[PDB]
């Protein structure tokens, strides 16, 4: 069901700022729109290596609204695989954005 996922997208998102985050465009690029988003959410690519990927909030909202699955791993989009932008951080030993320990 879209509605609960869209609750998570609307809250978990943020207005993306590459220069404030110190993060390069590619590292926070929306893989849907093929551009570094103006606003976006972190969805845990748990299938890959728990890597938090920045999808444009409205572009991922599009996929959910259409019934299109996760644009990377093709998994059924759920409120489980999406996290809040604060519960995902750049990890130094992983060398990339992952989820927090607790």
């Amino acid at each position: 069901s879209q509605e609960s996922i869209q609750n998570k997208i609307s809250q978990c998102k943020f207005s993306v700022c590459p220069e404030r985050l110190q993060c390069p465009l590619e590292a926070i690029q929306c893989p849907i729109t093929l551009e570094q988003p103006e606003k976006g959410i972190f969805v845990k690519n748990s299938d890959g290596s728990d890597v938090c990927t920045l999808f444009d909030a409205a572009a991922f909202s599009r996929l959910v609204g259409e019934g299109l699955p996760h644009p990377l791993t093709r998994e059924p989009i759920t409120a489980s695989i999406i996290v809040k932008h604060e519960e995902c951080i750049y990890d130094d030993t992983r060398g990339n954005f992952i989820i927090k320990g607790n």
